């Protein structure tokens, strides 16, 4: 029963989740005169183009693009990574209003939204697995900012009035990965967990330095979800994100400058 409520919020979690106190927890402040610049970290490679994307789904929490991940057919490798992690789904966190919403900050700024495209390290055969080892996952993570739309996320925007309840899915074919993506990727990385339970420390968080826009109605929109399942009392699905827990024993190291 976690939610982000009062009584039941990330202040909570540590309850059934004990790692939540752990060495290695996320999200975290990026404190951008801190980070190190790395020359070497290799190049990172995103490579989406035969990525199939199957449903949406809200699981109460968030909704979950899910793609076929059977194949690699959706990619991440470089960067920080050794080997190659597979697409699973993508997701957002987002706030009640534009000053809040993202789970990483930036020197202290929080954004509208946060993006994250959850990948698995194939040597581990399935998610599931990953999840158990210290390199199983690489999320990719891209900050959201109001301003201009992003056309590239129109369908999801335009889909959400079917999947309004918890539980609900739908049938989401054919949707691009790439149109999320802003110009540069330059990036952010430390390691870290999943920022929902079980908030196991199995991610490797590649966090880009620039932000996508998308319109004030798309992110409206996203505050039209329900938590909850239909024919309950509704509770708008909002301030979705966990805040920034203690760095402890981590460098975030930068790929550029
Ligand atoms: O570890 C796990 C499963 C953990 C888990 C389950 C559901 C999850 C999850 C982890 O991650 C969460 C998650 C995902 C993305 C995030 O950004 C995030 O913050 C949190 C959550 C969600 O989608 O919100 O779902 O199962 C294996 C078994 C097991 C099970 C299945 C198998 O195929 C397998 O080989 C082994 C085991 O229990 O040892
Ligand atoms: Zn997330």
């Amino acid at each position: 029963h976690w939610g982000y409520g009062k009584h039941n919020g990330p202040e909570h979690w540590h309850k059934d989740f004990p790692i939540a106190k752990g060495e290695r927890q996320s999200p975290v402040d990026i404190d951008t005169h801190t980070a190190k610049y790395d020359p070497s970290l290799k190049p990172l490679s995103v490579s989406y183009d035969q990525a199939t994307s199957l449903r949406i789904l809200n699981n109460g929490h968030a909704f979950n693009v899910e793609f076929d991940d059977s194949q690699d057919k959706a990619v991440l490798k470089g960067g920080p990574l050794d080997g190659t992690y597979r697409l699973i789904q993508f997701h957002f966190h987002w706030g009640s209003l534009d000053g809040q919403g993202s789970e990483h900050t930036v020197d202290k700024k929080k954004y509208a939204a946060e993006l994250h495209l959850v990948h698995w390290n194939t040597k581990y055969g399935d998610f599931g697995k990953a999840v158990q080892q210290p390199d199983g996952l690489a999320v990719l993570g891209i900050f959201l900012k109001v301003g201009s739309a992003k056309p590239g996320l129109q369908k999801v925007v335009d889909v959400l009035d079917s999947i309004k309840t918890k539980g609900k899915s739908a049938d989401f074919t054919n949707f691009d990965p790439r149109g999320l993506l802003p110009e540069s990727l330059d990036y952010w990385t430390y390691p870290g967990s999943l920022t929902t339970p079980p908030l196991l420390e199995c991610v490797t968080w590649i966090v880009l330095k620039e932000p996508i826009s998308v319109s004030s109605e798309q992110v409206l929109k996203f505050r039209k979800l329900n938590f909850n399942g239909e024919g309950e009392p509704e509770e708008l699905m909002v301030d979705n994100w966990r805040p920034a827990q203690p760095l402890k024993n981590r460098q975030i190291k930068a790929s550029f400058k």
